[PDB]
């Protein structure tokens, strides 16, 4: 009795899953590509670890996240595969519960990790207090599409401190600060939206995972996690927090998945 884990997001979540590639099954829970391919981590990412390492029962991963994604190109634009397009792919292929993914309210979990690129592109050109509610409202309206399909279990990850990625550290501390302050407003509004959605619907099971605090703990004390510092980059994915200047490696993603596991028990797969 599988959990169908549909995920949406950006390169922190991408694996290169194609809706026309091999589909998830008990013998192949990621569908495609092989576990540990297609990520920005040199190995599995948090979805691969949640699906195949941290799972308490069978989890089938349908991972629609795409590199560079923003929430909606009508707001902060970037790449064609925005979150809106990921939801459209979901609606076109999986929303009607086909034989390949015959999910139900009791066994589908919809995970969304978005906002890194919206903030990364708009933190200096928009007013966080009045602009981030537009982003969050659009996220909520996409979530409502899945709700109308019958989805009831949702996982939202807040935005991690990409202000402290090497890519942003190099822009100067006042830019790190400007970006971080904007991000804080987004995450606060994200939290408020998840809380309001949960209360308003009354029949949903939701988790807001505070990736920001978790990765901040590691950045603040890297050696306690076996990393030599909080800034080095190594594309082996394990020697440093950072796989490249903007994406953390597989060791970080495994630590996050391990941190997430107990918080996901209520969602059914963990």
């Amino acid at each position: 009795n599988p959990t169908y884990f549909f995920t949406f997001g950006d390169a922190y979540s991408q694996t290169g899953f194609s809706a026309s590639g091999t589909q998830p099954s008990a013998s192949n829970p990621m569908g495609n590509p092989d576990l540990g391919i297609g990520t920005t981590t040199n190995g599995p990412n948090w979805i691969g670890y949640l699906t195949t390492t941290e799972n308490a029962s069978l989890v089938l991963s349908y991972n629609l996240a795409a590199g560079g994604a923003t929430i909606d190109n009508a707001l902060v634009p970037a790449y064609p595969g925005d979150l809106a397009s990921q939801f459209r792919l979901f609606e076109d292929v999986y929303a009607d519960k086909p034989a390949s993914a015959p999910w139900s309210a009791e066994d589908a979990v919809f995970g969304v990790w978005i906002g890194i690129n919206d903030i990364g592109n708009a933190y200096y050109s928009t007013d966080a207090e009045t602009y981030t509610p537009k982003l969050i409202s659009r996220l909520e309206s996409l979530v409502e599409e899945v709700y109308k399909n019958g989805g009831r279990k949702f996982l939202f990850l807040n935005v991690p401190p990409t202000s402290r990625s090497p890519l942003f550290l190099e822009q100067g501390e006042e830019v790190v600060k400007q970006h971080a302050e904007y991000l804080s407003v987004y995450n606060e509004n994200l939290e408020g939206m998840v809380d309001d959605f949960t209360k308003k619907k009354g029949d949903v099971t939701t988790v807001l995972y505070d990736s920001w605090s978790f990765m901040t703990k590691i950045l603040d004390d890297p050696t306690a996690y076996g990393f030599p510092d909080a800034t080095c980059i190594n594309d082996d994915g394990t020697s440093c927090i950072w796989w490249n200047n903007y994406h953390p490696g597989m060791k970080y993603h495994l630590l996050q998945a391990e941190d997430m596991k107990p918080k996901l028990r209520k969602l059914g797969g963990w």
